[PDB]
DNA sequence: AATTATATTATTTGAATTAAT
DNA sequence: TATTAATTCAAATAATATAAT
């Protein structure tokens, strides 16, 4: 009997816990290392609305874990100037060096992982995300 | 390419999905996934067994497993063979709840893959199982 | 050495709450 | 009023290191 669902869930649940254990040195969390990568590659006009959900996180989240990175001198969160209800949350220079460790280890990681197989698997496996996402969501809908 | 980022995705709105299906049914997505499980899997895969598949630690499975047993949904008895293993399985009163849960989650499966060729589900499947084998490598 | 429990210890959420447009 | 953000705070939720048979 097919099981597919679960095996994307492991496979990413066992995903997930080798870019952790690799950054095991940072003494990161999950949640603050998943949320620097995304605060990096996501530009300031996002809402914590689609950067909470570009996480896996939802919003009541997303503000303590950047009122941590706040703390830890990580981030900063800029009122913005023609939409005063928006804060454009920004990487602190003393970041980079952090930033450059999480970033390092996802990139290596992934091409490990992508390594070993063919273009065919790849390109045909990498369409599909985004049709059953797509698809998904359509129904989502209903 | 974010594909670790784009995968992890996918597997979140599959899952809120199903849990939309459920909502009627009031369990915590934990519960149905950990019903899910119990049903899907062989009753001598034990607590320690039971949380990889449910994906979760076992502390916190001993305390699904509580609420799911006063709920009187599941059996935790000692095995007539040894007396720290326990099985765990269902309750005859359990078996509408696991119909539904079961029946949302194979429709799910059987219509999310629609669309979607048969070379293409072939692959999926089987990278799937070389990637885990790939991150079981690796560590 | 293994299989299940506790117990702190911490986060994740869900419910209104503030605030601007 | 109706809208979209950001936030916050009691009570669920799980985790980590720690037990007990």
């Amino acid at each position: 009997e097919s099981t597919l669902g679960s095996d994307l869930a492991r496979l990413v649940r066992v995903w997930r816990a080798l870019i952790d254990h690799r950054l095991k040195p940072l003494e990161l969390t999950q949640t603050h290392w998943v949320t620097l990568y995304n605060i990096n590659r996501l530009p300031p006009e996002q809402s914590q609305i689609q950067l909470a959900k570009a996480i896996g996180i939802e919003q009541p989240s997303l503000v303590r874990t950047l009122d941590q990175l706040e703390e830890k001198g990580l981030i900063t969160r800029h009122t913005s100037a023609n939409d005063r209800r928006a804060k454009r949350i920004k990487l602190t220079e003393q970041s980079s060096p952090i930033i450059e460790q999480v970033d390092g280890v996802i990139s290596s990681t992934r091409k490990e992982i992508l390594g070993g197989i063919s273009s065919d698997e790849i390109a045909v496996l990498s369409g599909l995300i985004d049709k059953l996402e797509k698809n998904i969501i359509q129904l989502q809908t209903k």
